[PDB]
């Protein structure tokens, strides 16, 4: 009882240190990713392969800007608790 951190060291741990570091890089990572995806969807030919190969890229596009997003946010979020935590 009453050995808890009331938000005395919170504002970042090593382990955010190195989420923060390195999220910005996954970023444009899974953007260029996304981008890179969607100019092969982009193409009416690309729907001209076996269902296999096509859903593997459309569900790839679609997990890279889902990933995209939800990193950006756990990015903003990291900058944010790394100026008030």
């Amino acid at each position: 009882k009453a050995e808890t951190v009331k938000r005395s060291s919170s504002k970042l741990s090593y382990k955010l240190q190195r989420e923060l570091e390195q999220l910005p890089q996954l970023l444009e990572d899974l953007e260029a990713k996304l981008e890179a995806l969607q100019t092969q969807v982009a193409d009416a030919s690309f729907f001209s392969q076996p269902h296999e190969q096509t859903q593997k890229v459309l569900a790839d596009m679609a997990a890279a800007e889902q990933e995209l997003e939800q990193a950006f946010e756990r990015w903003e979020y990291l900058e944010a608790l790394k100026n008030g935590g």
